[PDB]
């Protein structure tokens, strides 16, 4: 039939897999073939829509329910087996663009996971529906290992991932890290194209500690390659105060960061101890800098933007320098904050975008600009644009855009902004616990005056970001 992976809708790092003939959803599936299935015409009925789910490694073995529990079992040729191993593929119960699997012999019951085990249950609640919805990733899906010089995406590229960091490495892959909705782990994925980030198999490369430091909220990881090694800069609270957040570093010298060993290097200390988050790094003219957000107890803002020179990838040196603090009304809706700095170099300037206001629909982006020949450690080299440079747009239906990163087309010729936003405005409850910020991308245009034009957040759907020009 058709080889496929079956990815969970609500745990999109997790896949239906053979676990020594038991059946569960897991991340980090090893061997990868445990998550590979062949969708074949239904054993009990080969009509349109009916399928059976066969193991690739164990041909003749299929997913079969018994007492509402799933096992991977050898087809015994009986009618009861065929019926217990046949499903109708129907529009996803939680989202009709995804897939749900309705039992052939129990048509009110669907394949679902609970406590990570695969079951066949009736589906009542909104959570039941999410547990019963899956993404089929098959040969028709974008292949993350295939190169393409054109950049065409379908937004949202990655649902339910916030603070998206995309890094184009010198192996022909983009690497993506992001905040996950539970804020409890660091997830990494790679693809040769931006659109393939949607279908790439992520890996959980690190999970939070059970006690003490690095045991609270895990926020906004960024992967960088510096001096021949991989680094992840991330923000982590403690187990007794999820918001007592500091910067931490992981290091991996193995060349493939999805298979390599990651080592904790500890806290990246700054000039004082307080809420510190959202670090990024850039190099210019032989100096490396850290740029991050931090609370100053003496200033009534949740965080300000700081820069400092680095002494290698693990430390700053000298004094940190505040280059932005929230002061315009648009930086203070809900609360006064500047966070999520991202660096873009062009046209003789260093541009740093940042996000401001609360993380609901009011979230937006501002811009800092310095001449690239100026003293970057002098606050007066940095100039804040007086208005937001990217914000909600009711006409495109995108709300609270921010915590962006910048990458390029594969050929390096154009800049592309990757960021999160919601496709609805009103949020119920604490916005930190609304998980529906989705990762998306669009071109960065350039004004004739040399400054970036971020435009408005594009509506959901297909966006042609870049087609490479051709010499006559
Ligand atoms: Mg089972
Ligand atoms: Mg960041």
């Amino acid at each position: 039939g058709a080889i496929a992976k079956l990815q969970s809708y609500n745990y999109s790092h997790m896949y239906i897999r053979n676990a020594n003939f038991d059946v569960r959803i897991d991340d980090n599936v090893t061997p990868e073939t445990d998550a590979q299935w062949v969708l074949v015409p239904g054993l009990a009925n080969s009509g349109e829509g009916y399928v059976s789910i066969q193991s690739v490694d164990h041909l003749g073995y299929y997913l079969r329910h018994w007492n509402y529990d799933f096992r991977l079992e050898k087809n015994d040729g009986t009618r009861i087996f065929a019926e217990d191993a046949t499903f109708k593929m129907v529009p996803g119960l939680a989202d009709p663009s995804y897939t749900s699997f309705q039992s052939y012999n129990y048509p009110t019951r669907y394949i679902r996971h609970y406590n990570y085990l695969l079951r066949l249950d009736e589906i009542v609640t909104a959570l039941d529906r999410e547990d019963a919805t899956f993404r089929v990733i098959d040969s028709s899906s974008v292949d993350p290992d295939k190169a393409d010089d054109s950049v065409i995406v379908t937004n949202p590229i990655v649902r339910r991932r916030a603070d998206p960091w995309v890094y184009r490495h010198t192996d022909g892959y983009y690497y993506m890290t992001a905040s996950v909705p539970e804020y409890d782990r660091i997830e990494l994925r790679r693809s040769r194209t931006l659109q393939g980030l949607s279908t790439a198999t992520p890996k959980t490369i690190w999970r939070r500690h059970s006690s003490g430091i690095m045991g609270g909220h895990i926020w906004a990881p960024e992967i960088h390659f510096i001096d021949g090694k991989w680094y992840i800069y991330f923000s982590a609270g403690t187990s007794t105060n999820y918001f007592d957040i500091r910067l931490y570093v992981l290091e991996c010298s193995d060349s493939n960061p999805l298979t390599g060993t990651w080592v904790e290097k500890g806290q990246l200390k700054t000039n004082w101890e307080s809420f510190t988050l959202d670090a990024t790094t850039f190099e210019h003219n032989g100096t490396r800098y850290l740029v991050w957000a931090q609370k100053d107890p003496k200033i009534a803002s949740n965080s300000n933007i700081y820069i400092a020179k680095m002494n290698g990838p693990l430390a700053i040196t000298g004094n940190q320098v505040m280059i932005s603090t929230p002061e315009y009304s648009w930086e203070k809706i809900g609360y006064a904050v500047n966070e999520g700095p991202a660096v873009l170099k062009k046209n003789g300037k260093i541009f740093i975008t940042f996000s401001a206001s609360a993380t609901d629909a009011n979230y937006c982006m501002g811009l800092l600009t310095a001449s690239d020949t100026a003293n970057l450690l002098d606050p007066k080299s940095w100039h804040k644009s007086p208005n937001p440079v990217f914000q909600s747009n009711p006409s495109t239906g995108q709300y609270g855009p921010g915590h962006n990163s910048f990458t390029t087309s594969p050929d390096g010729k154009v800049d592309i902004m990757v960021y999160h936003a919601r496709n609805y405005r009103d949020i119920t409850g604490d916005p930190l616990y609304d998980p529906n910020r989705h990762t998306r991308a669009q071109i960065v245009n350039w004004n004739a005056d040399g400054t970036p034009d971020f435009g408005i957040p594009v509506a959901d759907g297909t966006n042609v970001i870049y087609i490479p020009p051709q010499t006559p």
